[PDB]
């Protein structure tokens, strides 16, 4: 995976080092040579993408340039591409062919990107694994016996094995940060509502899930993410105000009242913070303005179940009332205001993405029957939603970036949470953390 970044590829084409057809063909080759044991790129559109790369070469020949002109990428299978299936892993929807490009795909195509195909997902996007009966299971390129993460697991696998330089996923339950963390790549959970969800539709519907969930880019480096964000946000977002770790105010959370963290994950996160502190950052371990993380886990869980159920209840059970739902949105807004106050005293929160590194494949559907080994002991699998709850419930942007490996060689990720609409700041703090950690 020493491969060219997306910005590098475009510049390669813009100076003439290579053609857009050459770059497209190299990515097709990397997928065929590398994807057999990984099974990340489960929907392929190679003939159409080649014709498209030829088109982009005719553009550059005519003087045209665009920030992604000729760069091959793939996208999560749940995001519509005109002419390709969108199934979300349901057997019933394996042959649902999308009729329109999603808005993200439209934007990236308009910047000149070329789509080779789509990457794998769990059934209903409801797992931190990617396995389903239409395409099968994606395996972590760092260790084929372990999960690639989910639900943007294919995207993260494909990035980690260097197939394509850019991807785009979705996150309602960690589904961008968790795969990026398990496979050792960068994933940006964006500020709520900052990127349009048009085309991230439940198959056969033109409805999206209008609370909690976001879409955001995935790459091997922070510069590709920043560019991919600028090209897809519905409007232009504030530039990074940060430009140095000197004086940066960091809130370091290695403990969570609703979930444990393996000693190696804690150590990795703490070492990210000490590197920054050594570059002049001021790191705190507690603060009075920090919201009740336990209450927040429960409020996020209650809302998440209602959203995925679309407000329906089993029979013998009364649905939540519209009025009570409005009350829940008020509770949400109150918790968000809590974080606004915390971010008056802090530029970023550093914490785990998850309490473990990638876990071994699990055939058990029900999460209440899974465990995770944490410092030698079995713990409840579902508890780990705690770590990703803050930024989904309260809308904040949140980066997952690689910071180490555990003793078995599995990637370990750091989560960087910044204030709503400061997504470029989360990317920039990550780049600077990578510098300090090289130091």
């Amino acid at each position: 995976m020493s491969e060219l970044s997306a910005i590098e590829t475009a510049a390669a084409i813009a100076g003439g080092s290579m053609t857009a057809l050459e770059a497209c063909d190299a990515a097709i080759a990397r997928i065929e040579q590398r994807d057999g044991p990984i099974n990340a790129v489960v929907v392929r559109d190679f003939d159409r993408a080649r014709e498209a790369a030829k088109a982009a070469d005719g553009e550059v020949a005519a003087g045209v340039s665009k920030p992604l002109l000729g760069v091959p990428m793939t996208i999560k299978e749940s995001i519509d591409i005109a002419g390709l299936p969108t199934s979300w892993g349901f057997a019933e929807h394996a042959d649902h062919i999308a009729t329109a490009d999603s808005v993200v795909v439209s934007r990236l195509k308009a910047a000149g990107a070329v789509f080779l195909g789509k990457t794998n997902i769990p059934v209903a996007l409801a797992d931190w694994q990617s396995s389903n009966p239409n395409y099968g299971r994606t395996n972590n390129p760092h260790d084929l016996t372990r999960s690639a993460g989910g639900s943007s697991g294919g995207a993260a696998a494909a990035l980690a094995a260097g197939m394509v330089p850019l991807e785009y996923g979705s996150d309602i339950g960690g589904s961008i940060r968790v795969p990026a963390h398990f496979c050792g790549v960068w994933g940006l959970k964006t500020t709520f509502d900052a990127v349009s969800l048009e085309g991230h539709y439940l198959p056969r519907t033109d409805g999206a899930r209008g609370e909690l969930g976001v879409v955001g880019p995935m790459a091997r480096n922070p510069q590709d993410l920043a560019l991919a964000l600028d090209l897809t946000s519905r409007i232009a977002l504030p530039i990074a105000r940060i430009d140095t770790l000197n004086g940066l105010r960091i809130l370091l959370l290695t403990h969570h009242p609703r979930a444990a963290a393996d000693s190696a994950v804690v150590a990795a996160v703490e070492k990210a913070a000490e590197s920054c502190a050594a570059q002049g950052a001021q790191v705190s371990t507690s603060n009075a303005d920090l919201p009740d993380l336990s209450k927040l886990v429960s409020d996020y869980t209650r809302m998440l179940l209602i959203v995925l159920a679309q407000g329906k209840a089993p029979e013998g059970t009364e649905p939540v009332s519209l009025n009570a739902w409005y009350g829940m949105l008020d509770d949400q807004a109150r918790t968000i205001r809590g974080f606004d106050r915390l971010f008056d005293s802090f530029d970023a929160i550093f914490c785990p993405v998850l309490g473990t590194s990638a876990f071994p494949h699990s055939d058990e559907a029900d999460w209440g029957k899974r465990t995770l080994t944490i410092d030698g002991a079995d713990t409840p699998f579902g508890s780990q939603l705690a770590w990703i709850s803050m930024a989904t419930y309260c809308g904040m942007p949140a980066l997952s970036m690689p910071v180490g490996t555990d003793a078995n060689g599995l990637p370990i990720g750091l989560q960087i949470i910044t204030r709503n609409w400061s997504d470029h700041d989360a990317v920039r703090i990550g780049a600077l953390v990578a510098d300090a950690l090289a130091a």
